[PDB]
């Protein structure tokens, strides 16, 4: 019979160039079949980091503490080493620029028994909140692993999530990263100062890929490596031009 | 005092350079104010044509004719001249290659008791279907102007249309055009062999602004004259690139 996963190493190639090392996890839906170049690290739990800001936005959508993606949070008047910190947001622009602050009121607000009941109902990584109700995700007890983030996203495509339909389409609408007349992407970054991730998905006229990497990230120097190897295992595999 | 609408005739050079005549209408969702370089032909009411297709599918959703954005509608097996029709489609897909042959079925089963009082209800242009339930906007009585087509995007933009939440949301993601880290475009083309059309918005980080275009269109042969005339005067407003 046929496999349901596969490694293929010559993506391989794409972390040497830049002298770096991670995995990349590819899942083709209509055939329900998955890809990676090192199946332990695709198995292996890391912080979430950023990725987080995916459940967290759904959980403050669906108990109110957001409204709709149009509230605005203001600017708490300090300022912050990333310029565009410093100012006004919505959940689109707080997921776009990766807003910390706006993300640690919202977890505040959900609060340590209600973060717990969803991840849980979520299913999300090893649903484990222990370390500070608002930066768990960055320096806590939560893991989760490339391929666990694919499951986790696979339910959001198709509002399978226990939360309801609006939350999970408010946050869809959020994580639009790219779109021209060959794909769409849904996609969110992170990094923990160790190991940088992308997650996400790619939408085809026929098809969609999800995908999930992690890479070792000594410095925010080559955070867009992040998004360059990804798309460079994607022209291999023809996803993309 | 300022007025609610304002006339720039240098946009007329973008129609000029290509030996074209039209109209392109801007609306500044935080300043309230609209641009235009023709404010008699932006209230002049044209066949909506394929920009048709985004009412069609707001109602069709509504009612349950099509039930979600990933239902598949079957090639009805007649082989048509543009090629990219001969394919099974979706939602995402037909509005994106403009199926005409889908959205002639969703009409059939809206109905024309149904499709009358629901653009009665989101005031859309003249509200007349005379003609066929399934060729109305493009050989029928219907009529609407670029003024018309702000006024309807704008209560679709705010989920003010007399339809669910949900359809709204799904028909906003169906138009997606273009989408990177300086602004998304939703939008949706027309064309009647007279007239060329381009209505939808650009989602910037702080703003909206709506636009609906339409031009004088003898052949199609420039039919990419809609969305080009419409960007650079996007980029002479400083609102793209
Ligand atoms: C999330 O991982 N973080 C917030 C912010 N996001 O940047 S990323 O999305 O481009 O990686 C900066 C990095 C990180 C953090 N320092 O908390
Ligand atoms: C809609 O106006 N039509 C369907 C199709 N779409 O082309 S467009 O979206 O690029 O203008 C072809 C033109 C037109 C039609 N023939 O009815
Ligand atoms: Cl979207």
């Amino acid at each position: 019979g046929p496999k349901e996963w596969q490694e293929n190493k010559s993506w391989n190639a794409h972390f040497t160039e830049h002298k770096s090392q991670g995995v990349v996890v590819l899942w083709n839906e209509n055939k329900q079949q998955g890809f990676t170049n090192n199946l332990k690290r695709a198995n292996q739990a890391f912080l979430p980091a950023s990725t987080f800001k995916i459940p967290n936005s759904l959980i403050a959508l669906d108990l109110g503490v957001v409204k709709d993606e149009h509230q605005v949070f203001k600017w708490d008047g300090q300022t912050r080493d990333i310029a565009t910190w410093n100012r006004d947001h919505n959940l689109i622009t707080a997921m776009k620029y990766s807003v910390v602050p706006v993300y640690q009121e919202f977890a505040r607000q959900i609060g340590e028994a209600r973060m717990s009941k969803m991840l849980h109902a979520f299913d999300y990584g090893n649903e484990d909140i222990s370390g500070n109700v608002d930066s768990f995700w960055l320096d806590g007890g939560i893991r989760i692993s490339a391929t666990e983030q694919i499951s986790f996203l696979r339910k959001l495509y198709h509002n399978k999530l226990h939360v309801s339909e609006r939350s999970q389409r408010i946050v869809k609408q959020a994580m639009l990263t790219e779109a021209n007349g060959d794909y769409i992407i849904r996609a969110k970054t992170g990094y923990d100062t160790k190991i940088g991730w992308w997650v996400g998905w790619v939408e085809l006229d026929d098809n969609v890929w999800f995908f999930a990497m992690n890479m070792d990230m000594p410095t925010s120097d080559g955070l867009g490596l992040r998004q360059a190897i990804t798309k460079e295992v994607l022209k291999q595999e023809k996803i993309i031009p």
